[PDB]
């Protein structure tokens, strides 16, 4: 499918937290199955303390994926990516806590 050979590679993360946080970081997808992705995230939240994020993006519709991800300290967080552009997918993902995200991942 067109979202299995889009997604592999490197993208630039830019959320924005529902109270208005603004995190950045690194989303790292490689490649497993057709349908299947693995999925590492790299940053620093905004208080500058660095986080680690490796979980699984699966194919929901021709243009949507999910993708679940748990953090090192166990955190876990779970949201959907969908294709907006050849460089961008939109990005929402909610933490357990509620603790809402939306934004783009961008090619790089």
């Amino acid at each position: 499918s067109a979202l299995a050979q889009q997604l592999p590679g490197t993208w630039k993360m830019d959320v924005t937290s529902e109270d208005g946080v603004r995190t950045t970081g690194q989303m790292h997808i490689q490649p497993k199955t057709p349908t299947t992705m693995d999925v590492t995230l790299t940053g620093t939240h905004a208080d500058g303390k660095p986080f680690t994020g490796q979980g699984k993006i699966t194919v929901k519709t021709p243009t949507t994926v999910d993708i679940t991800v748990t953090y090192e300290d166990g955190s876990t967080a779970t949201g959907q990516l969908t294709v907006d552009s050849p460089t961008q997918f939109k990005f929402d993902m909610t933490a357990s806590d509620g603790t809402r995200f939306t934004g783009t991942v961008q090619r790089q």
